[PDB]
């Protein structure tokens, strides 16, 4: 599969980089999209190469989607193409993994009504106002949506998400 | 398996944390050992809890060993118990994974003569002086010793190491 990651400066470093490696380890291809090609820098200073700008990504081009956290989702959610990609992939049933603030992008995509998941508790009320049930668990699997809260959940997040990537 | 990680302050954050989560994802138990219980802080500022002091670890207690990099190997290698643990486990044929500066601990354990592996190139000459053949590869498998160089190698390093945990 081809797995797309949406991020930007201020990403939570472990939440982007550890899944990039975990998913490539399985033999999938991984791609990072952001506002522009170049590099993006995480909260803790690691640099990651951006393969594609959002405008270059087709809403049907990739097979699965990963939404890391940090401060990046708060700006990614403003890009209309990023949220269009997210909406189309989520509504099509493609595997979508989110952690921490990642669901801000799903909120802006308008896809959470009647869904169930988790996030950092600091945006619980926003997830609930987007129409989802929020629960406090290390990982939630709601159909195609696999969600976790914070970096300490990474092992459980990827344990469940990699099952959807087969 | 119970998998032991030896580290200390100044560890390369991704080289400790991503494998901790990868191995826990498999359902294995993971343990971080260092000079003392408490927290250790990486070069990039992530904090990891130390489960055991080196003195609490039996040289035969764990099933596999991980030696992350950063500045931590340079101090771990001074601790007699850490070196004794590493020597016993490595000589017993138990899976040992190293990355970056990790092999400084193996050098000090006296176990590298006639072995083959990689590391950060900045310690190639010391690996050679310890009696090993040094090669520049994203991952090397020499019997029980799985070695890599830098964080960019994580996916390949773990792909090969997890095979030995099966």
């Amino acid at each position: 599969m081809k797995v797309l990651f949406l991020s930007a400066d201020g990403f939570e470093d472990l939440e982007l980089i550890c899944p990039l490696h975990r998913i490539k380890e399985e033999g999938h291809e991984v791609y990072v999209a952001s506002f522009e090609r170049g590099k993006i820098t995480g909260k803790h200073g690691y640099s990651v190469n951006v393969d594609l700008a959002f405008e270059e990504v087709g809403p049907d081009e990739f097979d699965a989607l990963v939404l890391p956290g940090g401060r990046a989702p708060e700006i990614v959610r403003l890009n209309e193409k990023a949220i269009e990609i997210t909406r189309k992939m989520f509504e099509a049933g493609k595997p979508v993994a989110s952690i921490c603030h990642g669901p801000q992008i799903l909120i802006s995509a308008g896809v959470l009504k009647g869904r169930k998941g988790t996030s950092t508790i600091t945006i619980r009320d926003d997830v609930v106002n987007a129409g989802a049930e929020w629960v406090n668990e290390e990982v939630v699997v709601d159909g195609n949506w696999v969600s976790s809260r914070h970096p300490g959940d990474l092992y459980a997040w990827m344990r469940e998400f990699v099952k959807l990537l087969k």
